[PDB]
């Protein structure tokens, strides 16, 4: 019984991070916490293959060394880790060769896929979220006074078409097509610090696709200021080349 990618042993809560809600546990089990050697989390990620993790290329502006990495897998907490938590050491940093705000980690070892461990799949090249489409985003971040603290939080938000998104009301053209939107225009629900490099995946048929990496925003939670993500759909080709060459 391997596992496949995209689903979940413990389905997903839907609460239909600021706001959302505290995740059934091991729900989202290529979420991963990047942190320091010392063990401090500073950033999210998606578990995409067994040696490989996605995130953020910002989560790396502290040090270009891989030694510097430390990756967390099959967590619910944020400072006290269950037994069966993963620890798993960086080998090699892929930043995206464009200045794009996404990086490959290369693991030095391979992680054992469990029940609580499994990677997410990824979409087809150039795949363009429809507007509307209900997504969800994931991490350990900051909750601005909303409930979670210190536990894997969700929140299910929906896409907003970057036509929209980069009107004058809201983020007035800093939206590239290689990004994309999610957030209720009226506040309250959003990604916030700790949950860059972390996934914002959609349900489709029978499975979560990886669609989005957590990247910026003005603010977080505020009227009229969606969250920025990097489409994961316009660096497909180059993640396959990186983990099939590397
Ligand atoms: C070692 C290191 C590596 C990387 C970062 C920070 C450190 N930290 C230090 O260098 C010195 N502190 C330590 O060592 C202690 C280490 C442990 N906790 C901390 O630092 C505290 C800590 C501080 C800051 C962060 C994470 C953790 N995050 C961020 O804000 C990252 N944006 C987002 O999340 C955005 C996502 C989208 C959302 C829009 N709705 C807006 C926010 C941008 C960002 C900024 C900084 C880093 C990573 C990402």
């Amino acid at each position: 019984p391997s596992f496949d990618c995209g689903k979940p042993q413990v389905e997903p809560k839907k609460c239909p991070v600021v706001g959302g809600c505290v995740a059934h546990p091991h729900s989202w089990p290529w979420q991963v916490s990047l942190r320091t050697r010392f063990g401090m989390h500073f950033c999210g990620g998606t578990l995409i293959s067994p040696e490989w993790v996605l995130t953020a290329a910002h989560c790396l502006e502290k040090s270009p060394r891989p030694s510097s990495y430390k990756v967390i897998l099959g967590a619910h907490q944020e400072v006290n880790l269950e037994p069966h938590v993963q620890e798993i050491e960086v080998s090699r940093l892929f930043l995206e060769p464009t200045r794009k705000d996404i990086a490959l980690l290369k693991l030095s070892s391979p992680a054992v896929i469990t029940d609580k461990v499994i990677p997410a799949c990824l979409p087809s090249p150039n795949y363009v979220v429809a507007d509307r489409t209900e997504c969800f985003i994931t991490g350990w971040g900051e909750t601005q006074g909303t409930f979670g603290a210190g536990l894997l939080k969700e929140a299910q938000l929906p896409v907003i078409e970057n036509k929209v998104c980069n009107r004058y009301e809201f983020l007035n053209g800093r939206v590239q097509s290689t990004e994309l939107c999610a957030g209720h225009l009226a506040g309250g629900t959003d990604s916030c610090q700790g949950d860059s490099g972390g996934p914002l995946v959609c349900f489709e048929k029978d499975k979560y696709i990886l669609q989005g990496v957590t990247s910026w925003g003005l603010g977080c939670a505020r009227p009229n200021k969606p969250g920025v993500y990097v489409r994961v759909s316009r660096f497909v080709t180059w993640i396959e080349g990186v983990m099939r060459n590397n």
